[PDB]
């Protein structure tokens, strides 16, 4: 998947960014089976005051997670995954849960490309990994924490 | 909903950001009934010259509104809401409507979290707000302009 | 369409941004037939280190293209469009394909607005253009390269 994470500049230190990425990644790995290296977390920083809620300019505590997923999982799994992200981003960022927004969007794997390769359907990532060329496997392997 | 608003750096003054947010938020409330505090406007500023139309680098005048909505509304309602955002943002920011792009994406409310809580379906915002904590309602009430 | 392109700061020069924007616009136009001026490429730059793969912070090499399309095209056409974007962007940015992520999201044209006007169904771009007013057609025409 790709998790776009919209935060205010200077709200998360580099280590807090690492912590937030590891929380989102571990959650997605834990609940779906997808290997760590297929999960990207992409922080998008904007000056504080760029978020408005109901017309009121905000400080810099709001966190918006936009999660882009392959189609094919159940509503039940997706709810657990969103709740676990709320949970673990709150702990990892030391920010209260009422600041955390999480939307999941879904697309057919047939129109999703990671590492220059089309994604498999959500249960099939094991065989998929194996007919990647040598180098592709070696490269992805290095992206695991 | 979350409205992501893609604009160039220094194109909108802070007063214009407030007026554009208010404009999007009032149109959304006026046409859907969703309470003000549930509508987020998130400005993503980039240096002018980062937008290309037909391969031709632009100045800093294009505005792309990307609305992330719950599923359940009619095509006619989304059409009126898209058009009102066009008209009202054009007025708020004093920009010709030909600079304004607006896309709506929808997701099930079941996979959509705001203020740390799962959203209801689009007609049930009343019941939903009546079963939040006292604190949660209070934090939420402060985000109305 | 709108192509959101997430790249690291100072990884693409002005000229490289242009080439990547031309690669995408040409790939889209070749394969779909949509006029050049209807294809927006919108570069979102963030400091290097804001991208985490498997929870591993990246340099500034990763590119994520998020395509926002009208519904109505075949899975095979979109597979050819995604592959050609990956290929052409690889040459134009001088970046290995293993760094390129491409996702397509689709929405009904009835909730999609470009240049302040609702988009037509795919394939209906020609007739659509002529019942635009003279000045709208004229502003649009200037965005071809």
């Amino acid at each position: 998947p790709v998790y776009m994470v919209y935060v205010s500049q200077d709200r998360l230190t580099p280590s807090a960014k690492h912590a937030v990425a590891k929380a989102i990644t571990d959650a997605h790995r834990g609940l779906t089976g997808t290997q760590h290296f297929l999960a990207q977390v992409n922080f998008q920083e904007q000056p504080a005051g760029n978020v408005f809620l109901g017309g009121v300019q905000q400080g810099g505590d709001t966190i918006f997670v936009h999660g882009l997923h392959r189609e094919g999982r159940s509503a039940d799994l997706k709810g657990q995954l969103a709740q676990r992200i709320v949970d673990d981003v709150s702990v990892a960022a030391e920010i209260d849960r009422k600041h955390i927004w999480v939307f999941f969007g879904e697309m057919p794997a047939q129109q999703m490309v990671e590492y220059g390769r089309f994604l498999p359907q959500p249960g099939h990532e094991g065989e998929w990994f194996d007919n990647l060329s040598s180098d592709e496997r070696a490269f992805m392997e290095t992206n695991v924490d």
